[PDB]
């Protein structure tokens, strides 16, 4: 296996990495609850990255797949609470998009870990 402080750091960039394509900002601190009064009805388990980013630092991240899954419910729970003709559907939509390249090269990373 591997040693911690370097897999940790690699998440730290990629987790900053995918920061930069949510050029908006949109999806950097949780859904504000007082402004969106039904998102937990059917959102299970809300997801951004400042969470992400505290996770990461509570080593609830160990291996790659646990960290890629809550990256995934960012970009599933704005799906799922918007319409589609929304901003926020299509920013969805374009960080899977552009999320997706940047989690396959830092998985290669780790693999070489
Ligand atoms: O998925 C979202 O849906 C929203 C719906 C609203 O009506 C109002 C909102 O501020 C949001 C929102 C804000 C930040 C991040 C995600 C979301």
């Amino acid at each position: 296996e591997m040693q911690l402080t370097p897999f940790l750091i690699l998440l730290r960039k990629t987790l900053e990495q995918l920061q930069e394509k949510d050029t908006g900002n949109i999806f950097s601190e949780p859904v504000p609850l007082s402004e969106v009064p039904d998102y937990l009805d059917h959102i299970k388990k809300p997801m951004d990255f400042f969470t992400m980013k505290q996770n990461l630092e509570a080593y609830r991240y160990l291996n790659f797949d646990d960290f890629e899954e809550d990256f995934n419910l960012i970009v599933s729970n704005c799906l799922k609470y918007n319409a589609k003709d929304t901003i926020f559907y299509r920013a969805a939509v374009r960080l899977r998009e552009q999320g997706g390249a940047v989690l396959r090269q830092a998985r290669r990373q780790a693999e070489k870990m």
